[PDB]
């Protein structure tokens, strides 16, 4: 099976890679798993595959850590994320974000119904697994619980069973069978939530499936439209219908070689604590633990020699980072150029630890528009901060054509040189805020609402007749022919490879 | 000599010191010897001595580019500067900062005048140079002239003879006998020059001197406090009192190895087009020219085999970032201390182009002050925006203990995380701006004045009762003796030296 489509064949990927780290020593799941894994993600390295877990049992499990983080190497960078999706590990940001929103338009293409899978290999049922006696990881020294999930997907659908959502929220072990987690608005898991709660009548029908195919966890991190199936546009960008089997205990379905598979329910009723929890932006705040949401667990099935995915999130650069940030801006690029923006390109920049996104704008068309910053800025910003696709971002950073928006250097240097403070900026004050950002939600206003900027780097000839400087650099301040004979001439003269 | 009392003696120290590559082929002053300086800026190379510059004519000149730039290792990063202070290679910034802050209080050690120097081995008077004729460098394609003056010092003096100034301002050929440069407020050449023209007698006696001591260049590019006269405070700092010779033509008093020395007059009546110029800010406007001042030459004087150094500047990272930058905010860090604020740090990031920086602040003695952030915020702008030393500094970002500010790593997680957009911020209309800067000159509103803004990345917490946070990374979220496991067993394990 490929790559794209089954995590087993992933891992398989990613030591043909030599991109892979395999520990078959014992590993404590408290802390040294998620050591180890945090020291790679803030080095680049290889992931790590840890085959001699203590504490795992019949099965329950090894770990892989660092799945969709960094490679050293400036020539396959985001090769991780390239193996997520059948690209050439060479492939560019672009590239990446071009495939994740390629499915956009075009028709779903829905799931097919298997009658069973690897995932199906094993099974404990009420009576025979205790959550709290799996080799769960402390992620982080004050954590405030094991994280089981950081790396599944949870499964939930409306109750009308049109929309089946796909996506990843945070959970960690309440009891033998209970988890609890993340359920905020305007995540579609707590969309759906809310639909239960409304109806009344019973607790959602749940399913948390990880080591999923790849191409559909990257899928579970993207805002793609309310309403949509991931599972089809899935489907449609990787061009084949995703297998799906049954779950044992509901009427849901998860991915057929899914490495392991919880069933049960998330409560419309019960919550408990959960949190703190080291996260995206860096930080945890010992002791901020507060009601979340609770999910019963009735059933585990899994693979023979079940692999956990399990991200060590926090200070750059891991999945928090790589897939949150630049997931959501593709989905604000589409945005925007679906509300006649002329935005070009979209990235949200590591050194903001993901909470600016900077958009690259056709100054041409731009220039056709015949605007001014000040309006261009507030229609920007009420595009993007009243959608969803807008919730993580508090900055956005508007730039010109000269500025490669995936380069976090020369995004600063734009934003630092061409955005006058204050003047150049729009404040919204009456948007939905990010609440896990320190300044939010630990900060000293609303948790919930505004603290939203748009600045725009857009130098003033750009809306009128055409930048008018260039830049004081090699590329920009010598000729062609001079800039080739200095290169030419360079370790002649006594200076000093693109893979590595 | 000493390599921080002479210029050729620091050269020879950068060839010890294997951080210099001599080219003895033909290198054409019209943009290839700054092609090749900026190139090296870019990537932090050797720097480049020309010896054999198209047009030197009876000794008048060779070229060193990137004097004060950056070397490629992180242990000797800083070592070009270190070298202007006899410092050893692997200071720090803080070290660096700090040496140049340490004659501020102590008595001056006024100069020693001595009756020659080698920067009279030879002279030309009015009837035998050309200032056009010289090998003088076209350093960016667009600049409005040729910049000979990027590295030397202005030296004038008061009407009353009490304080003598030494600066670096640009200039650049304008005739046989004059140039042209910039000369603004705030700057001491300007104070001087505004103290002549109103006593209306004369125009200003002038000399500039290029391939100064070392360690006299750094003062030169220091805002240390009006009416301070540079010599003293070097020869304070150095423990040496500096040997100067007299000038020809006038009395005032150059450095005695100075390696070649313009002496006439700046006028008090007189200006002529001046730039544009290839700046610290990464830009070039081209066809940007206004009048400037005017000075003319009447003698030079200068070493046998003289050498002019040069700043090809711009794009990071060259003298205007490692010297204007640093130098402006270690004052900052002093004068901060001096009105009683709990500044321990100060650091302009390169990342934001050197307009902003970074102040790290003493929480316990921040704690005791029972302040807020508004007010805090307010009292720090005011000191620093409305001295002379803020005059570049667009962006004053207040962080906490837990932060290095000589790291822009961790200087942009604080402001991204920490600092609310629009709440923790205070924007300061009403104060001198930084013309240069492009979103100053070239933006939407005035030049001069404003655009300046306080953003306090300091949390709650850090004014009442203290950091209620860990870092998610490998230094804070898991204890010691598991971090030195870790580290003990990287290579073992199958993952991947300071001096590279
Ligand atoms: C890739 C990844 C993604 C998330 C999360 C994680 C990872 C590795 C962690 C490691 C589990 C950390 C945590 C970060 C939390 C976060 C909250 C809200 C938005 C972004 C991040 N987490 C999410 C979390 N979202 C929460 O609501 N809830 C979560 O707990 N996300 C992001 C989430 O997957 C994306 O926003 C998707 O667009 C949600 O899918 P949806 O559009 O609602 O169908
Ligand atoms: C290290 C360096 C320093 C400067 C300058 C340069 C270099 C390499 C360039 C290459 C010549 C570029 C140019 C940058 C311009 C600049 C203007 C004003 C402030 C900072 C920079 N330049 C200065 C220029 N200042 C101008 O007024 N005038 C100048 O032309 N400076 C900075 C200037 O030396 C410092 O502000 C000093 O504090 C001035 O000394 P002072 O306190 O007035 O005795
Ligand atoms: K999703
Ligand atoms: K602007
Ligand atoms: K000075
Ligand atoms: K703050
Ligand atoms: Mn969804
Ligand atoms: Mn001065």
């Amino acid at each position: 099976q490929p790559a794209h489509l089954c995590f087993r064949s992933f891992v398989e990927a990613l030591k043909v890679d030599n991109d892979l780290v395999e520990i078959n020593t014992p590993i404590d799941p408290n802390l040294e798993a998620a050591a180890i894994t945090r020291r790679v993600c803030e080095t680049n390295d290889k992931a790590p595959l840890f085959n001699n877990l203590i504490g795992m049992k019949n099965g329950l499990f090894r770990i892989l850590g660092a799945p969709g983080s960094l490679r050293k190497s400036s020539a396959d960078r985001y090769g991780r994320l390239a193996r997520h999706l059948a690209l050439p590990p060479t492939a560019s940001m672009r590239e990446i974000l071009d495939k994740m929103l390629s499915a956009s338009d075009m028709p779903p293409i829905p799931p097919t119904i298997v009658p069973t899978g690897p995932c199906k290999e094993n099974s404990l049922d009420d009576s025979e697994f205790d959550l709290t006696e799996l080799p769960v990881p402390l992620i982080h020294k004050s954590d405030g619980g094991k994280y089981i999930q950081t790396y599944g997907m949870h499964i939930v659908q409306s109750p009308d069973g049109t929309w089946t959502n796909w996506s990843i929220a945070r959970a960690m072990v309440h009891d033998k069978n209970h988890l609890t987690g993340l359920v905020i608005p305007p995540q579609h898991i707590w969309q759906i939530h809310q639909m239960w709660k409304k109806e009344g009548r019973s607790d959602v029908p749940w399913a948390l499936a990880f080591g999923v195919p790849p191409a559909a966890i990257m899928a579970s991190s993207m805002p793609i439209p309310d309403g949509v199936t991931e599972a089809g546009y899935v489907g449609a960008m990787t061009g084949s219908s995703l297998e799906l089997v049954k779950c044992d205990t509901n009427d849901l379905y998860v991915p057929a070689t899914s490495e392991i598979v919880l069933e049960g329910t998330l409560s419309i009723s019960e919550t408990g604590p959960e949190g703190p929890f080291g996260q995206m932006h860096g930080y945890i705040f010992p002791g901020d633990t507060h009601l979340g949401a609770k999910y019963k667990v009735n059933r585990i099935t899994y693979r023979n020699n079940a692999i956990m995915p399990m991200s060590s999130c926090g200070r750059l650069t891991d999945e928090t980072h790589t897939m949150i940030g630049s997931l959501a801006a593709a989905e604000i690029r589409k945005l925007c150029q679906q509300n006649d923006l002329p935005i070009t390109d979209a990235f949200a920049p590591f050194e903001s630890q993901v909470t600016w996104v900077a958009l690259r704008v056709d100054t041409e068309k731009l220039r056709a528009m015949k605007t001014t910053s000040e309006g261009f800025r507030k229609r920007v910003g009420d595009v993007v901060f009243n959608h969803k696709a807008g919730y993580t971002i508090h900055r956005l950073v508007l730039v010109g054509d000269d500025i490669d928006v995936y380069e976090g250097k020369d995004v600063l240097w734009a934003f630092s040189t061409r955005c006058r403070p204050g003047m150049d900026e729009t404040l919204f004050e009456d948007v939905r805020g990010f609440p896990l950002i320190p300044y939010m939600g630990h900060g000293n206003g609303p948790a919930h609402r505004g603290g939203k900027v748009v600045s725009d780097a857009l130098m003033p000839t750009e809306y009128t007749t055409g930048r008018n400087w260039e830049a004081a650099d090699f590329n920009q301040s010598y000729p062609e022919d001079l800039k080739q004979k200095v290169l030419d001439n360079w370790t002649k003269m006594g200076f000093s490879h693109h893979h590595h």
